[PDB]
């Protein structure tokens, strides 16, 4: 139903945009259908891209058009600014079932609405059968800094608590077991949703935020090593209370995954002063999925256990052992 | 040589962005490595993304890197506006030659550099064998619009001229003919140039433009269709005026293509009032492939010539008469 005629330009590539597109994501800075949108924001921006190439298209608890807004609108909250305004480059495959994009377009508009962010501006590529996986979709954020100084990942500071905004675990699963066509239980799906609003809410009202980052490729073990090499520490972690659903442990462990090192896409890391901790953690548990918000640990200046090294995660183990968590060897397009 | 393991958000995922990425487009807004790039911007902003899925990848006078650059440095230009800043989504085939990835780099870096733009943020997305053909990338641009009003397709009026900045068909004459392994002459390459300064001259020292756009996809014909639909008047082009070099004319008629619908990737319309077309186009002259510079019509309100209607393209013929200039039908992945 998707023919080529689509990407060539012409008539069919302006209905498609009109008709579909515009129709969802319905704004008069998209309606006006320039070579680019007309912003108006203030001064200090975040600005950030990301490409969605999930397999499969359709999961519990999302799909490639929630990931697309859900993960761009949290990426651009990360530096602690509010975002605003989305593109989105849709790359799609000739002979593509025309509800499959309907259902994307429609899950994107309705997660913009959700996050108060509008797709300003966009462009849609048609390649011929066999030049992509049916679809995959770039979207890049725009939005205004909030505070000075940002979050940032080189801002983690000894005697910083770490606090995780829920449950390890459940994105990745999730993909992995619809791939290999099992339900492991109601309880295990993604957890793609907007965190915007818990962003702005930390750092206006509690102030003081050191690090943000949504632990997603690689999981929260390489988010804490990007984050511990960048502020040249050590991250201490306590394995018993990262959260973990019991569900998503037991669907980890018959197929020989990591909770820890999985993909996540509603969830945040906060770093911030220990005085501001347990505001922090006030207001985690009332953002998404923050049934599940804790306190997972400490930032540490290098030898204060220790011996681990600058850029170092360690975790204490259930058993009252410890664990090194290093960075990855694997899990291809779990996003 | 491009292993899924860079894709997998680990180790060699992070010395990919280092060692290869981060050293091309080097600059410290991009080297911060943090989830979304700082930028300090001024107020009324042009905001555009394309993604870049031409086959082949390398072609005389460019590659998609090329592309990725230019293209959407020219897109934010159409707005009136200064680019300054571009993200880079990367989505790559798992065993993609590592050289070829290199070299697109390079020519990315190469090109930000020559249009005075940094590339501020990315992302690397590597896909499993087959489920992508080698490479496409995004790029979003953002700028700084420096006039008001500024150029914007609703703005073509009664009495403005119709200027084009140079030849038409290069570009989708000399990807159709490399992809079947033909060589016209060595008069025929890509037109793949940044075109940020030449506009920039336009809206600051000529002043009064009223649109701007580039024909790419469905070339003149298309995007001149556009603007008659979009400004709700009629545009009137004179055949013999539209310069199409004597190498791509033969070229063209050779493979049954139309060198008026054939993408461009380094040309501009221009549209201004009539008192101003002289000196905007002495400026056109001055730009990239401006040798070619030229008045081809007018545009004009409906019923004025005429019996052509609001959006139709009217193209007096070389041998007298005329011919209607419709919206096309393709050719595919010429960009
Ligand atoms: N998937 C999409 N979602 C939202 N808007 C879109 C989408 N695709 C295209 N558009 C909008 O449609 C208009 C035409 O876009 P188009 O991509 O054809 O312009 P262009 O980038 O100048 O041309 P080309 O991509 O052929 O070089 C633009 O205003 C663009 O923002
Ligand atoms: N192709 C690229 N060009 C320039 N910078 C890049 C590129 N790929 C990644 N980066 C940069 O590397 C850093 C890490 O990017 P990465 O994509 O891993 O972060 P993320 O988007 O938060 O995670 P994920 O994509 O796994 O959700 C960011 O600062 C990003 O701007
Ligand atoms: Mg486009
Ligand atoms: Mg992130
Ligand atoms: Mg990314
Ligand atoms: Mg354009």
């Amino acid at each position: 139903t998707l023919l080529l005629d689509y990407g060539s330009g012409g008539r069919a590539s302006h209905r498609l945009i009109s008709d579909l597109f515009l129709r969802h994501f319905d704004n008069p800075i998209l309606g006006t259908l320039n070579d680019a949108a007309r912003l108006d924001l203030t001064g200090p921006l975040a600005m950030s891209t990301d490409s969605y190439t999930v397999d499969p298209i359709f999961f519990p608890g999302g799909d490639i058009g929630t990931l697309a807004v859900h993960g761009t609108v949290n990426d651009v909250s990360m530096l602690g600014a509010r975002p605003r305004y989305l593109s989105c480059g849709f790359i799609l495959e000739e002979g593509l079932d025309m509800d499959i994009l309907e259902r994307v377009v429609a899950s994107m508009g309705k997660a913009a609405r959700e996050a108060g962010v509008f797709i300003v501006t966009g462009d849609t590529k048609v390649v011929p059968r066999g030049a992509c996986d049916k679809m995959f979709i770039n979207t890049t954020g725009i939005g205004e800094i909030l505070v000075d100084p940002a979050p940032s990942g080189d801002r983690a500071r000894p005697g910083d608590a770490i606090l995780i905004s829920g449950s390890m675990g459940d994105h990745g699963l999730t993909i992995l077991s619809q791939r290999q066509g099992l339900n492991f239980a109601a309880d295990v799906c993604s957890d793609s949703a907007s965190l915007n609003r818990v962003v702005e809410k930390l750092v206006l009202e509690v102030g003081d935020i050191h690090v943000l980052r949504d632990p997603t490729r690689g999981g929260l073990a390489t988010t804490l090593n990007e984050i511990a090499g960048q502020s040249q520490a050590v991250c201490h972690v306590l394995e018993t209370a990262v959260p973990v659903r019991e569900s998503v442990r037991n669907g980890c462990s018959f197929l020989g995954l990591d909770p820890l090192y999985l993909a996540n896409e509603g969830k945040l890391i906060c770093i911030l002063p220990e005085e501001r901790a347990e505001a922090a953690l006030a207001v985690l548990r009332e953002g998404p999925h923050g049934e599940h918000a804790a306190r997972i640990g400490s930032v540490k200046s290098v030898g204060e256990l220790g011996a681990a090294r600058a850029g170092q995660v360690v975790m204490e183990t259930a058993l009252g052992g410890h664990r090194l968590l290093s960075m990855l060897e694997q899990l291809p397009r779990i996003c």
